[PDB]
């Protein structure tokens, strides 16, 4: 495998054990393993991560060229199950917030705006994230909202502006991805729409179903229905319909959704810190 040497090509030099100190484990059995540490010279607290190595190559390459305030920025990488340094967001994932707390429209609008700012940046740089879900939204202790997980990323171009592979997580996948049709950046808009449903209902639609049954239900049902749409303002219902539109041409882009009236009721990001406190208490 010559893909191991293309990985080794631009990922160093230097010993990470001397640049950063006070390594504290926070990682799980997903791979693993994630640790916090502190920059010796500046005092910055950092997040350090420790089958398919090409997803790691793609992660690094896409991350270091697409730096943005709404993306969990890549800082550095080192030697050797590899050592990837990135910014630390102590508030944890949006998943704990959506499953343990009730979010108001002001707080939802604030999270949607921050995620849409990241998406308009990625789409303008021809990057389709393809794995938008609350699990890949990290929260700062100050209410910062940042996008992570660039492994399943697709770099488009005018020559080949479409993909047709089944990539992402079933419950958040656009019907055009599910049905293996030619798709583009607007698949991330659908996934954000599904993430706004998580913020309302606690779960994406069909979570109680098996991933294949959900895949079938997305293909046959199309636009998902809320359990209680009457609970939402007409402006929020309109924002959701524009995210979850079956017709790709009718579905909003990130640039045009950033102009939606729903985002005008967005609360300051500080309005998210009680949600983080509640989610930490609920999962403690
Ligand atoms: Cl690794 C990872 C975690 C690790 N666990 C964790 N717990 C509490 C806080 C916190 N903050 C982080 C993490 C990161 C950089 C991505 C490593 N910066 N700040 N991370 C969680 C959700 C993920 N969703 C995708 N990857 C995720």
């Amino acid at each position: 495998e010559e893909i191991l040497e293309k990985l080794r090509s631009i990922v160093s030099v230097g010993d990470p054990k001397k640049k950063y100190t006070r390594f504290e484990k926070i990682g799980q059995g997903a791979s693993g393993t994630v640790y916090t540490a502190m920059d010796v010279a500046t005092g910055q607290e950092v997040a350090i991560k420790q089958p398919k190595k090409e997803l790691i190559i793609n992660e690094i390459l896409v991350m270091r060229e697409n730096k943005n305030p709404n993306i969990v920025n890549y800082l550095d990488s080192y030697l050797v199950e590899l050592w990837v340094v990135m910014e630390y967001l102590a508030g944890g994932s949006l998943t704990d917030v959506v499953t343990e707390t009730c979010m108001d429209e002001g707080q939802i609008a604030a999270v949607c705006r921050e995620c849409l700012q990241a998406l308009e940046f990625l789409h303008s740089n021809q990057v389709i994230h393809r794995n938008i879900k609350s699990d890949n939204i990290l929260l700062g202790m100050d209410g910062s909202v940042k996008l992570t997980d660039f492994g399943f990323c697709a770099q488009i171009t005018p020559e080949q502006s479409k993909r047709s592979t089944m990539v992402g997580t079933p419950y958040w996948m656009a019907p055009e991805v599910v049905t293996r049709k030619a798709y583009g950046p607007k698949v991330d808009i659908w996934s954000l729409g599904i993430m706004a449903i998580e913020m309302i209902e606690g779960e994406p639609p069909y979570l109680n179903e098996n991933p294949l049954r959900a895949l079938y239900l997305i293909a046959t049902n199309g636009t998902p229905e809320l359990q209680n749409p009457e609970k939402l303002s007409a402006i929020f219902r309109d924002f959701l319909n524009r995210c979850l539109e079956m017709d790709v041409e009718k579905r909003g882009s990130a640039k045009e959704l950033l102009q939606h009236q729903f985002l005008k009721i967005a609360k300051p990001l500080s309005s998210l810190t009680p949600l983080i406190a509640a989610a930490k208490e609920a999962t403690k």
